[PDB]
């Protein structure tokens, strides 16, 4: 009946509400004041109002808002201590290992359940294998994504957040078959009104998320990493057409070729397939009925090559604008498409950050690229995002040579990610 | 060495300075003032000024402007007597038959070459097999298309006119074989410096116009069909990708299909092929490297039917925008697409008209079709986007009993020019 919710961002706010609210754990969160002036902004407003707040938009999701207090708000990982039977991962999938390995042997060997809330390919097997050392029997859950939208409309008040949106459908699975904890999950979203669906494996569920797919063709290429870490001459769009943005057909290649790599992937782990064009279409935005045929958007995964290129092209196409939104008097449509690049930006101690596209996107691929490595299966096109976004850190190194960079410009990070993984297969 | 240039308008005021300065011809013009209240404004204008003009947008197009009169002006074609060696048809190409037939016997039998400036796919076998009775020799001269653009900027000085453009390359085909004729208009396009290849057969020209291929599949469908007829709830766009415009897998399809269906009645004829995708691409409006690779552009035919679909549909959608145009500073360029649909208007005396769109579409595809037939070649996609055409015409009657209405919502048209076709595939 404690819980360590692990990370103090929008996410960590809105999903400790919900089980302030839901549940009968004591609530700990652990920032981190020793890395983040995020954090500290938050330690410092939260310790100031004694209150964390979660508003809505649509007044569908009421069920998610409130006003809370937690039992204690620990500054840094490292001074966390005793005992907790679940610890809530509410963080970037490429710190689960460093933030853990952190925490005390006496934290570590309570801990019956970890919840990972945004894991990528492969994080379930990292944290089981990290976590087995300390409990022989460790219970891992992954979600496929965080169940919606969450944000912090002022950056002075950041204990208020702001949850926009919610998912249609979120995917779970466990280390454990139909535990006490799914099912308490289960009833949690049933009670939430939020559709899961509940999956053999945390490596399936953390395969039914469609930026696993997407986003690496479309940050890293040359297109992307130049307007990401030497800006552009005019604006450019993630997702408009070259020259207004990167989408093109080598990029819509790009992407087939990398979701046909991980289709190898999952055969391997007997992990059934996805239909990535109905994925995309079905469950994340839809399209106008005249725009593609509903039989190609079933048959999809074995159709031609080519036509599935072709549907993966005009997808993006017609979303360029939001078809569904109204109309203005000049028959012009919401300009969906116009999502700007996050660039490269030194943050208030003047050292140099990636954002998070495509930070995290090398931690993904990497990951998928060493799972890849040990299976045997050749992953040319992982291969070659992995190459391109190398070689845009080293030519900022090379051009910044006068400017403090994070740690995320070196090499080779996630050693320890990579050992847990061999060893994870190794073992079965 | 007297020509007749039939039309007044813009195309036929060009044409006339061409003849005017690089000529040794005596030109008389006809409009047909007894039918059309544009051609009288013209008539009453050239009376008034004794002077035509062609004024230019761009200096690189000096060599086509001037000041000039004519012999004679005739008010209607029926006025027209005496003798000319040389016809330019310079109207649009379903009143070519109909226009030759209210000439006078004696002038008939006077003409050695009629050339066309604007056919479709078969008008030259319309107008050989028509002035065959009268001249046994006759030479037909087919162009490809116009020169360029011409227009009227203030319709109230009608025989004042702007060329605001000159195409890149031009097609043209007698039917005599290197011709002196063929041999002077040669050197007149290198005069003009305007590119001119010399083909086959006037039918060989006629298929060397983009419009044909393109033109019914995007206005000729229930979107645009609606749109011109009946109107839309906020305005739509001829090149627009759903819901804004047409433009849609569907459409692109069809395109191919039609196309296709072309390309059989092409072989028929030993008549070679046309790579639409290249003749949209290196002769209409350019696209950015990165969009279409050359390859694909250049082995177009050969390509599988996915692949053309999928590379036509890019085409449109690279085309969206202008991309050479200056991008402004939140990178946006000039709105290539937004053009709007011309909608069924009432003439000055009220009688409702059917745009240039589709209105002359229905003729060439209406011509095609029929030379299909007499070859039998199947056309089942030309079939059903006359069956289209015809519908929206006939819900038109329906639905506007009190409004008086133009010939063109008649059925069956097209008897005469449909017999002549006839006729010389019956002798070839």
């Amino acid at each position: 009946s404690k819980l360590l919710m692990i990370g103090t961002g929008p996410v960590a706010i809105q999903l400790a509400n919900i089980c302030y609210l839901k549940s009968d754990y004591e609530i700990d969160m652990v920032g981190r004041a020793s890395t983040s002036e995020k954090s500290k902004r938050l330690y410092q407003a939260y310790k100031k109002e004694k209150q964390f707040e979660v508003k809505i938009q649509n007044e569908a999701h009421q069920h998610l808002e409130g006003k809370f207090e937690i039992n204690r708000l620990y500054k840094d990982v490292k001074n966390v201590k005793g005992e907790y039977e679940t610890v809530v991962m509410a963080c970037t999938a490429d710190a689960y290992y460093d933030t853990l390995q952190q925490l005390s042997l006496e934290t570590l060997q309570s801990v019956k359940h970890v919840i990972l809330i945004s894991p990528t390919f492969g994080s379930q097997m990292i944290v089981e294998q990290f976590m087995s050392k300390f409990s022989q029997d460790i219970e891992v859950i992954s979600f496929s994504t965080y169940l919606g939208d969450t944000r912090i409309v002022d950056k002075e008040a950041p204990n208020h957040v702001l949850t926009t949106g919610v998912k249609k459908k979120l995917y779970m699975g466990s280390t454990h078959s139909n535990s006490t904890m799914c099912q308490r999950i289960s009833a949690l979203a049933e009670q939430l009104k939020i559709q899961l669906e509940v999956v053999e494996s945390p490596l399936h569920a953390e395969t039914r998320n469609s930026s696993l797919y997407v986003h690496p063709p479309l940050f890293m290429n040359d297109f992307s990493l130049k307007a990401i870490f030497e800006g552009t001459d005019v604006p450019v769009y993630v997702y408009k057409l070259f020259p207004e943005g990167p989408i093109t057909m080598t990029l819509i290649r790009e992407m087939r070729l990398m979701w046909k790599e991980m289709m190898a992937i999952l055969q391997a782990f007997r992990v059934p397939s996805v239909n990535l064009l109905q994925f995309m279409v079905k469950e994340n935005y839809p399209v106008r009925p005249e725009t593609l045929d509903e039989g190609d958007i079933e048959h999809f995964e074995i159709l031609p090559d080519i036509l599935q290129e072709y549907l993966l092209y005009v997808r993006y196409t017609a979303i360029l604008i939001d078809p569904f939104s109204q109309p203005d008097e000049n028959g012009h449509y919401f300009d969906f498409s116009a999502v700007p690049f996050k660039q490269v930006y030194k943050n208030e101690q003047d050292v140099v950050q990636i954002p998070r596209m495509p930070s995290e996107d090398y931690y993904r691929t990497a990951m998928i690229q060493h799972i890849g490595k040990m299976l045997g299966i050749k992953t040319p096109m992982i291969d070659q995002f992995l190459t391109r976004y190398e070689a845009s850190c080293q030519a900022y190194k090379d051009m910044h040579q006068d400017q403090q960079l994070s740690s995320q410009f070196n090499t080779n990070l996630f050693e320890g990610d990579k050992a847990l993984v061999t060893k994870f297969l190794e073992i079965n």
